[PDB]
């Protein structure tokens, strides 16, 4: 299928990358319940290519910025990234 995973590099403890150059990167909202965030299950992430079943990292707390490669526009890095706003419900 279209992909597997993206933020397996940095998700639970991303720190921060970018914030300069062209506006390649994007913003989305990732809806996740408390136990799927704790264990790291799955949720649906909405991107430029439509929906993707993205496997949540372990020990995710509300406000983490997950990073989906190729789901932003090509620019400074050549590949824009989609910043997922994790929402614990």
């Amino acid at each position: 299928m279209q992909t597997d995973l993206f933020y397996t590099m940095k998700a639970a403890g991303s720190g921060g990358s970018g914030g300069s150059g062209g506006s390649q990167d994007l913003y989305a909202t990732l809806d996740v319940p408390a136990p799927i965030a704790v264990v790291g299950g799955k949720v649906r992430a909405m991107t430029l290519e439509g929906p993707v079943e993205v496997a949540v990292p372990p020990r995710t707390q509300a406000g983490r910025k997950l990073r989906l490669k190729g789901k932003g526009f090509p620019g400074p890095a050549g590949r824009g990234d989609l910043y997922l706003e994790v929402r614990i419900t």
